[PDB]
């Protein structure tokens, strides 16, 4: 697992070419899904750990996250966008971590589901209005922090779309039930739940 | 055509991303890389903002269009060269979450062979200064869309970020740049010529 | 390696739309340089071998090569073209295979070198005259065939520019030395050599 | 705009040339920029070389640039499905922009013109047209000598219909070779439907 360390080290020195080359190598080794699990995700977690310990600053994290977000968006577009009633994917209001939402939309598209990624931080009434107008079959929410969920009143997610899914590190079964959403433990079960 | 701007937004609003991606590529091929940004990307984003402010569209619709257009620009950014040598750090002031202006600056720089490192938006100044120092960055470029994040900064706050510091955007002006200790830049074209 | 098989089949059946889609697919997966290495080049090589074996005709090679040349030029125009003294890229007189020179120009542009791609088959006096007038720092020559080089006298490439580089299948260290040019093995070390 | 574009290319200013061509496209449109900008420049470049005012390397640079631009327009015109029309040049003819221009005008009228590139051997051209079930073959002749080198009826059986045009071609010569002569690119698609 040299690639994880090397990719991080390449990004931290502002070597985009080297970072890109290391990521492509991961894609070659593990394929699209594999490179997320073994490279993109571990690096994102380590970046958070390094910042938390004071080993790197915010600007370093920004650089790494922006790079990896660009790579995931590539895979997202590579997965394609099929016809039919879309599934809207975003994060609850106040939640600015968006890569979990992108990841969810990615796994849905891989299964032929037209997951529309909106970006993060969408007000619930606006989310519901879009879902209604596009005739969206479902809404998917990624919660990394728990406070944006705790800030919501009971039943807040209930009427967003015919089906409403909630997951992420910030989400739990008890909280999803309170908000009126279906809890999904992992991305594996999310794709099959539809 | 003047239809492409209308066409792209209409496709996005109906959730036709495939059609939207196709219309953008037509713009890219007709207007060129810089052209499609000026004549397609920017006018659509401006209209999206005006339509929301008038109450014609909701926030979720803006999110959809902006996320799409950001993805297109990032695609163009990665296709441009990225030369070796001391980098130029591009970001936005703390409190500024509009990031496409900074992305544009980074892109115009890369297109002229300047190693612009796009960081993403909203970077605390001490962290920005520390990264520039460690990488021996030649310059820092800031895009300010809102004026309030700049006003919240004390005098000379941007002075010691890098050997050269630039400030532009709708939220920026020559007077405010002088107060923060940065060089004001009106347009993206002259930015590359200044380096 | 399946994309290559798929891409060639689409071209051989005259399906340009599918071919363009497949190439963009490979571009998003392998990246800009990667798609040239893992898709464009292996397809071009296989096209050459198939024709030589008598499996495909000239018109079929023509179609695929014209297509792939168009894709590479598309990538070339999207790369940065920095200011400053240019680097002239072409092929020796008598050499009409031009994609190697285009590749060279592309790798240079991606590294922030103002590589001016001239097209193939350029007379040496005219090439020298242009290099002189534009104050070019270097001349880069791609030789696919060996015969065009062998037909040139000793030191024929010596005075083209302050630096002259020569690479490609038709080129070798011994032949580069005789012509008075610097031999370059890899496109990656071409930018560094400047 | 023509003079400036030519001057920009002659000094190796791709950015300036690119910007000037884009202005021509915005002002005159797709067809207009061909007639008012691309074609006049290509002709003047040839005149300039003939007079000794510019060298071959200069011409190459300008020609390669404009070929890239035309190819962009070619792809912008799209490629509709159906029985393809194969477009190339006679054996020995290396000027390819006339053929590209022909393929462009066909596509703008909804005709699936497959551009092969220049210089296709007639038996190979005939074999591909047969296998793809091509409705027609279109040939661009800039020089007359490649036509004069062909025997009577040489072009007759390439496809159900065979069109010949360009500076090197005339009505009598087309008739001799068994091809239909076309003066202007405009009435090419109308003739194919007739
Ligand atoms: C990048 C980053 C940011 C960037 C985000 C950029 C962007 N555009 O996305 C920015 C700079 C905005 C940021 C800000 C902040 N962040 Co932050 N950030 C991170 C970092 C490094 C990675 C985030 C990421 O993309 N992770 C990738 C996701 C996909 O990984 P994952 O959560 O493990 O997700 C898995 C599963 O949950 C599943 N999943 C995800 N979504 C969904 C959805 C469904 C439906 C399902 C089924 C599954 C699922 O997918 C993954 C499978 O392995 C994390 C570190 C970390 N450990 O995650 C910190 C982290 C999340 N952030 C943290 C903090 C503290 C903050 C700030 C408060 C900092 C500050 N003081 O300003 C702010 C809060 C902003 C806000 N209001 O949301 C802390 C959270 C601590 C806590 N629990 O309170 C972390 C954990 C860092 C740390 N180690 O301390 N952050
Ligand atoms: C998308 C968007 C968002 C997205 C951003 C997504 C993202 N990740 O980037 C989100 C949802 C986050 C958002 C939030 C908000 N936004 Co908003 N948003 C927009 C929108 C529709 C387009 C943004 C964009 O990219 N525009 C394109 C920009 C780059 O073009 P431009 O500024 O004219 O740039 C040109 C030059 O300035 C130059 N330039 C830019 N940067 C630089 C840098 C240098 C160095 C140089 C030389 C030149 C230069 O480049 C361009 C060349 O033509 C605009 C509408 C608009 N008209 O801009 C509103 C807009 C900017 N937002 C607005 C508002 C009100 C907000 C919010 C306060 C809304 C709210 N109530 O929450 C928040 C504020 C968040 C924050 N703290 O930053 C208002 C701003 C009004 C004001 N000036 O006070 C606008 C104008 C909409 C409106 N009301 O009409 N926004
Ligand atoms: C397309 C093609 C043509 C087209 C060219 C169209 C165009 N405008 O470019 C046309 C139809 C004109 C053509 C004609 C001919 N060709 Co031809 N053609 C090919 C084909 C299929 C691909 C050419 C190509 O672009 N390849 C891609 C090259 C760039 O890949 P590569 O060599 O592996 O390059 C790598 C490195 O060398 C490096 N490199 C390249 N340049 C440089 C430069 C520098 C500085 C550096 C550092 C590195 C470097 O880049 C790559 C990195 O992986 C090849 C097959 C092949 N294997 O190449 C045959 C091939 C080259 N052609 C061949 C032949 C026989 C001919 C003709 C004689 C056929 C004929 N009887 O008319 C003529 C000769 C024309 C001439 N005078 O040059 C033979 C050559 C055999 C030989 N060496 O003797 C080949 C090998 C086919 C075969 N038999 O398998 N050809
Ligand atoms: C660029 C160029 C080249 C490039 C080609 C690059 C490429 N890949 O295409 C290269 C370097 C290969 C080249 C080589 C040569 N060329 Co040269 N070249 C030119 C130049 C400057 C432009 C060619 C071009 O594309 N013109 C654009 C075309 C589209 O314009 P047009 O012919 O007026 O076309 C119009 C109509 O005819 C119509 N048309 C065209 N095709 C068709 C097809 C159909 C079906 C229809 C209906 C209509 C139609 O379309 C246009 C509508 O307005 C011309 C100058 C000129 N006046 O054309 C010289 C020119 C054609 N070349 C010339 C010469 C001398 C040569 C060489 C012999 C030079 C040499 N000694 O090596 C070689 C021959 C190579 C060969 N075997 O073909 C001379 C021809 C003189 C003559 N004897 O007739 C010219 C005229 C220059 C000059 N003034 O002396 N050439
Ligand atoms: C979770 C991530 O949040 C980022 N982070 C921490 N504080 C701030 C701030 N004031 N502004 C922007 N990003 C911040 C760090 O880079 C960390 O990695
Ligand atoms: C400038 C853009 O900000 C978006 N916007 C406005 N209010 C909010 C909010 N509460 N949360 C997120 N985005 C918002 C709108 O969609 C507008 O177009
Ligand atoms: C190297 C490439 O040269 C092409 N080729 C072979 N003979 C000729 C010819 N007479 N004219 C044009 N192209 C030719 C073949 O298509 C082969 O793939
Ligand atoms: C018609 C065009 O042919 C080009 N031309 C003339 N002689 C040669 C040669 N030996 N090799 C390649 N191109 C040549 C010139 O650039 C002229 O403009």
């Amino acid at each position: 697992e040299d690639l994880g360390t090397g990719l991080l080290e390449a990004l931290l020195r502002g070597d985009l070419a080297g970072a890109e080359a290391l990521f492509r190598r991961g894609l070659r080794f593990w394929g699209p899904e594999g490179v997320l699990e073994h490279l993109l995700l571990p690096v994102l977690r380590e970046v958070g750990e390094a910042w938390h310990r004071g080993e790197i600053g915010v600007a370093e994290e920004h650089l790494a996250s922006t790079f990896l977000r660009a790579r995931l968006q590539e895979l997202l577009d590579l997965a394609g966008f099929p016809p039919g009633p879309p599934v809207l994917v975003t994060t609850p209001p106040g939640e600015r971590h968006e890569i979990g939402a992108m990841l969810a939309a990615y796994h849905l598209r891989r299964k032929g589901v037209p997951a529309l990624y909106l970006g993060p931080d969408t007000p619930l009434p606006d989310l519901r209005a879009l879902a209604r107008r596009l005739g969206a079959g479902a809404v998917v929410l990624s919660a990394v922090l728990s406070e944006p969920l705790r800030a919501l009143p009971d039943g807040a997610l209930k009427d967003l779309a015919p089906r409403v899914f909630l997951g992420g590190q910030g989400a739990g079964p008890e909280e999803a039930r309170r908000l009126g959403a279906e809890y999904m433990e992992d991305l594996k079960g999310l794709a099959e739940a539809l």
